């Protein structure tokens, strides 16, 4: 939909990126650690601290990252750039 | 460079496009929040009553400014809304 604003397209990409990787194993509604790392490896530039990331994110302790837990991860990455924003 | 990386960059630069217009360059006034919503989201014009309520819900420290952390709660409302749409659609 070309008529979506730049922000709308961004938010859409955040949502589709989750579901692109959550449907590889297990529930398609959640990311396993394997699935998380594969989104991290392929979609981000972050190349034992995953499993620590995994734990910080898994607020319900169910071993899986759902959409609300992934949104917190995205905000972490956003804030890291916002902290040092130079106009 | 990835779509997801450009998306997160957009979250930041959009905030700053409007937060730097007046007052603190790092926070959105009520004016700046209303202008962000008007321009950067499609249709659905927000009434003054609606801006008030969203302002008061986001402004957890009552300084009448929306900082990036408070603004991140709004982005999540929008993501969550589209997630529900994507789930139904798929
Ligand atoms: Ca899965
Ligand atoms: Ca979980
Ligand atoms: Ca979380
Ligand atoms: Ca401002
Ligand atoms: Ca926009
Ligand atoms: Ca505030
Ligand atoms: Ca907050």
């Amino acid at each position: 939909n070309a008529m979506e604003t730049p922000l709308e397209k961004a938010l859409t990409t955040m949502v589709t990126t989750f579901h692109k990787y959550s449907g590889r194993e297990g529930s398609k509604l959640t990311l396993s650690r394997k699935e998380l790392k594969e989104l991290i490896k392929k979609e981000l530039s972050l190349g034992s601290s995953i499993d620590d990331l995994m734990k910080s994110l898994d607020k319900n302790s169910d071993q899986e990252i759902d959409f609300k837990e992934y949104s917190v991860f995205l905000t972490m990455l956003s804030m890291a750039y916002n902290d040092f924003f130079l106009e």
